[PDB]
């Protein structure tokens, strides 16, 4: 009738107050939820320093940040791929090898172990071109022929291959003169013998 | 006029209920929308491992992640800039160059084509200091003088610059001895006369 | 009763005000979280796609610098990024080797290393000076070798010089002269009565 309509009205209003009440709560936590998630992500995400994006300064503090699980970047001129310690490791091993081989070279040269002129120890004979052919050693240079000195007298026999020195030459030149002098007195005695 | 009053209220309530529903729908999609965006972002954002930020482990799984379009890092002492494939490439070209050079230095020492002592082929003469001057070759060791051996007989003529060996001097000495013999007897015969 | 209408109208009015207030605070809250999300979307580093197998930095053609990268473990198989300081260390060593290779070449040319040296373009050439032993052998796989380019050596009782074909020739030349003379002594001594 008339008081009927009014209770119906107060009834709906009551439900409305309750539904508003209820909905405030749901909306609140929904808002709070997404905010907490956004804040968590922001706290963890890696970022460009600014809108230009030409730099990322990592947030690990003065120690720095390790970045790991980096797939081997292409190693080529003009390549803009990050490289990892394993790729750097490979390079270092070849540089270490080079460093050693360089050292070995220097050592072998001084130890008389490589090259045409070698010596197997500090008391061994020095050999020259021992594993190679040819029949001539030539010691001439841009100023002409060279004297070969420090030569120890060589063996003097029928098949000796020792070089002979200035001293041994002298001994030969001494008997020659001796011969000639003795030919001189042989010739003067022949001359006096004739007079008589 | 009380009937009109009543259905002005009913109309008002009807509109409140339309509005509450309108609000439910709009907040519903507004919240979904912001949630989708965040989720999408959380799936694609690259992240630090924990709050220390001393480590990022890339999320590509066991075969890892390529990082690309990295600008050449400053290569200076204690630089903390990432370096790229191109920067490694430049260094690598130097190592190969050095490795090849090291291989070639050794090779030429063996073939005897560098240094003061050389041979331009397996039957070629052995040259000693051919491209420099001076007038002496000293073969004396810390133990004094040395015997030169393996010396093939040299040419004996008016202009020969060949080294002379022991066989050659043996032969001369024998002629000299033969002569000195003869002269002794020739001078001994002269004593009798 | 006309009084109840007043109370209803008053509640309605408060409910509408509450709706309005809820709209304001929701509009503000949604905008705020969207701003944070957009800010973050714009500035976060991202994987190219859902595989996460590549990150392409958003710097443009010029590229993006990554700095404050902690030194990566340099070890076989390591998947840590490496920095400029680490690359610089390797570069210093590579440089050292490039120099060392250069010196070696230079020093071989200048005759300053090894068993055969010459301290200057006009100095004596020395063979195995700081070393001992008493033999130099010049035989190769083709046997004994001739030593040529040998200038006349000193001829005296304590000389250590090598002798050449010319010198031997002057000796051989006196022999033939002697032999002829001993002939003209014997053809003459035989004439004795
Ligand atoms: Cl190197």
């Amino acid at each position: 009738q008339i008081e009927d309509k009014i209770e119906e009205i107060l009834s709906k209003i009551y439900h409305i107050e309750n539904e508003i009440a209820r909905i405030k709560k749901l909306i609140d936590s929904a808002i709070n939820n997404v905010n907490n998630n956004v804040n968590e992500l922001a706290n963890n995400a890696v970022k460009y320093d600014d809108a230009s994006k030409d730099k990322i300064t990592l947030g690990g503090g003065a120690t720095g940040t390790t970045i790991t699980n980096v797939k081997d970047g292409t190693v080529a001129q003009g390549s803009k791929d990050a490289v990892n310690g394993g790729q750097l490791w490979n390079v270092q091993q070849q540089v270490d090898q080079n460093t050693t081989d360089i050292s070995n070279i220097k050592n072998d040269i001084n130890n008389g172990t490589v090259g045409l002129v070698q010596q197997a120890g500090k008391d061994a004979p020095v050999t020259v071109a021992k594993d190679t052919g040819g029949t001539t050693v030539n010691v001439a240079g841009t100023d002409g022929n060279r004297v070969v000195t420090g030569v120890k007298e060589g063996a003097v026999n029928a098949t000796s291959k020792d070089a002979v020195n200035g001293s041994q030459m002298k001994q030969i030149e001494d008997k020659i003169e001796e011969i000639l002098s003795k030919i001189y007195h042989i010739e003067n005695e022949i001359a006096r013998i004739k007079k008589l």
